[PDB]
DNA sequence: TCGACGGATCC
DNA sequence: GCTGATGCG
DNA sequence: GGATCCGTCGATCGCATCAGC
C-alpha cells in the first residue's frame, strides 16, 4: 500500500535531545532537481548538513542558487574523472568538517566521483552513490568488487573514529525493502550477489541499519520509484537510501526518516536526527 | 514495472 | 542555440 | 482443445551527453 512516515522523535534513548541533522538526498540531475524546487525543500528542512547523490554535473557547471544557499556554507564536490554528465555527490555543511578526502583510496573505485569523506569532532561521515550493478546485471562483476573494497576502507575508518555511512547504496537489503521481491530476484539492486554484500557490511565494519533499527517490521517504507509505469503513484518502489551507523552511534540514534512527499528526483531525501 | 509473447502443463 | 542521437539508470 | 499456470523480453520516463553546424 501506501507508507506514512512517523513524526519527529527528537530525543535520544536517553532523553538528551537531537543535536545534529544530516539530511541525504539522491538528487539525479542537479541542475534539474533545483529547476524542479528541490532546494526550497532543502531550506524548509534546514538540515545541519546535506548530502547529494547523481548530481550529474561537473564543477563549474554548478549552479549559482546554492551559493546563497545560507547554513550549508562548506561544500564539496566530486564528479567523475573523464566521464561528463555522470555520477557526482556533494556534500554541504553548515559548520566546517575537520578534514575532507575524496574517494576510497583505491585507485579502480575512485574515477567515478562516488565517495566524499569528512571527519567532523566526534563522528566521521560517508557519502557515496554505490554503482549500480547495472542493467542485464552487465556490470555486476565490478560492483562485486567495489562492495568488498568499500567495506574494508569503511571498515579500516570505523577503527578510528565511529562513522555514519549514507547516501544510494543501490542495494535492497530484504524483500521488505522492496514492492516486488520475488520478480527482482536477478534485477541489479536485489540480485543474491548484492544483498549478500550489504549483510557483510553491516556485519564486517559494523554497522547498523538505523531505519531497520527502529522500525524492523515496517513494510512499504520506500526511497525511489522509476519515473516509469507510474511506479510513484502506486509507491511500487525500492529502499535505496541508508543511514548505516555505527555501533557506538545507536544510543545517540534519535529518529531516522524517510521524506516521502518531497518530489524532484526519482529518490525522496532521507533524513537522520542525532544526539551528539 | 508492464504487458506482450512464448512454451509449456493443467482439468 | 538548435536538431538529432546515444548513455545511464 | 481451451483456459491458466510461470519463465522471458520487448518500450515507458526522466536527466544528461555527444556529433555536427
Ligand atoms: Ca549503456
Amino acid at each position: 500500500a501506501l507508507y506514512e512516515d512517523p513524526p519527529d522523535q527528537k530525543t535520544s534513548p536517553s532523553g538528551k535531545p537531537a543535536t545534529l541533522k544530516i539530511c541525504s538526498w539522491n538528487v539525479d540531475g542537479l541542475r534539474a532537481w533545483i529547476k524542479k524546487k528541490g532546494l526550497d525543500w532543502v531550506k524548509e528542512e534546514a538540515p545541519d548538513i546535506l548530502c547529494l547523490q547523481e548530481t550529474k554535473c561537473s564543477e563549474n557547471k554548478l549552479p549559482a542558487e546554492l551559493q546563497e544557499l545560507p547554513g550549508l556554507s562548506h561544500q564539496y564536490w566530486s564528479a567523475p574523472s573523464d566521464k561528463e554528465g555522470y555520477s557526482g555527490v556533494g556534500l554541504l555543511s553548515r559548520q566546517c568538517p575537520l578534514k575532507v578526502s575524496y574517494g576510497i583510496g583505491e585507485e579502480e573505485h575512485d574515477q567515478e566521483g562516488r565517495v566524499i569523506v569528512a571527519e567532523f569532532d566526534s563522528f566521521v561521515l560517508v557519502t557515496a552513490y554505490v554503482p549500480n550493478a547495472g542493467r542485464g546485471l552487465v556490470r555486476l562483476e565490478y560492483r562485486q568488487r567495489w562492495d568488498e573494497a568499500f567495506r574494508k576502507f569503511l571498515k579500516g575508518l570505523a577503527s578510528r573514529k565511529p562513522l555514519v555511512l549514507c547516501g544510494d547504496l543501490n542495494v535492497a537489503h530484504e524483500e521488505i525493502d522492496l514492492r516486488n521481491p520475488k520478480g527482482n530476484k536477478k534485477n541489479a539492486g536485489f540480485t543474491p550477489q548484492e544483498r549478500q554484500g550489504f549483510g557483510e557490511l553491516l556485519q564486517a565494519v559494523p554497522l547498523a541499519d538505523s531505519f531497520r533499527h527502529l522500525y524492523p517490521n515496517t513494510p512499504y517504507a520506500y526511497t525511489f520509484w522509476t519515473y516509469m509505469m507510474n511506479a510513484r503513484s502506486k509507491n511500487v518502489g525500492w529502499r535505496l537510501d541508508y543511514f548505516l551507523l555505527s555501533h557506538s552511534l545507536l544510543p545517540a540514534l534519535c529518529d531516522s526518516k524517510i521524506r516521502s512527499k518531497a518530489l524532484g528526483s526519482d529518490h525522496c531525501p532521507i533524513t537522520l536526527y542525532l544526539a551528539l
